[PDB]
């Protein structure tokens, strides 16, 4: 049978505010036969929150050596007022959890487009410590940030909030999660 990939983070990763089916996670479940996409994405989560997510989860999980599990979170906590440090120290802690029960993938939060000269600097310190880590320890990343900044920079319309993204924002963020789910 296929291969299980349980996906965890805030409302960037459940797909709001776009119908069913056109968030990136089930994009990529549409694209793959035999990959299933479980959704755990919380609107409104913050990165312990997201803990929490994953504990009541792994009490219930089946033993399964090819589950891999995806996480992203952070945004909310950065828009609340975190920083950084906190920020990636909390992220590693649920990394190190999930990597108990399956092989963890880690995505980059996309950009605050409404403080790129503020709030967004702490993201992409998160991000920057994620892909140490991730090269570190050989865990795959999924950089979106990148994905969206390039494409808004040239005029795409790809946000339709100061962080969440529009229909065309999750379409290019799925064939950016395909580019690792399809190897796996
Ligand atoms: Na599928």
């Amino acid at each position: 049978n296929a291969m299980e990939i349980i996906c965890f983070g805030d409302s960037i990763t459940r797909g709001y505010d776009v119908p069913y089916g056109r968030g990136w996670v089930e994009i990529c479940d549409a694209s793959i036969e035999n990959v299933n996409f479980t959704n755990y994405g919380e609107d409104g989560c913050s990165v312990q929150g997201m803990i929490y997510n994953i504990e009541n989860w792994a009490v219930t999980a089946v033993s399964d050596p090819t589950r891999h599990i995806f996480l992203m979170c952070g945004t909310n906590d950065i828009l609340q007022g975190r920083d950084s440090t906190y920020v990636y120290k909390t992220l590693v802690k649920a990394i190190e959890l999930a990597s108990t029960k399956g092989m963890v993938i880690i995505g980059l939060e996309t950009q605050i487009d409404s403080d790129m000269d503020g709030l967004d600097l702490v993201v992409r310190e998160v991000n920057e410590q994620l892909k140490a880590y991730a090269a570190e320890h050989n865990i795959k990343v999924i950089d979106f940030y990148t994905t969206l900044f390039e494409a808004d920079q040239i005029g795409q319309i790809v946000f339709a909030g100061e962080v969440h993204p529009n229909e065309r924002g999750y379409r290019l963020m799925a064939y950016k999660a395909l580019e690792v789910f399809t190897r796996l």
